[PDB]
């Protein structure tokens, strides 16, 4: 029962914190400007069902 | 056959405690995607008895 239960709580909980932490962290530490911005990208799709 | 229930009654408080715990963290969970409002869980009963 507990194998996946407890596991993913730690996985999800930890990620939520460090990410936002990181996002703010360097930006403030930088004499910030903008000559680059987040790259965004997409994943190809597999076949799906409709009978 | 009876102990089946004996396990289950503990499972109620057990899993109810499990589910309610998971609910709080899930409210926290995926904040990278901006904002969110809520979900909720409930218990149920019906007509007249008292004993």
């Amino acid at each position: 029962m507990g194998i996946f239960g407890t596991l993913y709580t730690g996985v999800t909980g930890l990620k939520a914190s460090e990410v936002q932490i990181a996002t703010t962290g360097n930006n403030i530490s930088n004499a910030n400007a903008t000559f680059y911005t987040r790259q965004r990208v997409v994943q190809t799709t597999n076949g799906y069902i409709t009978t």
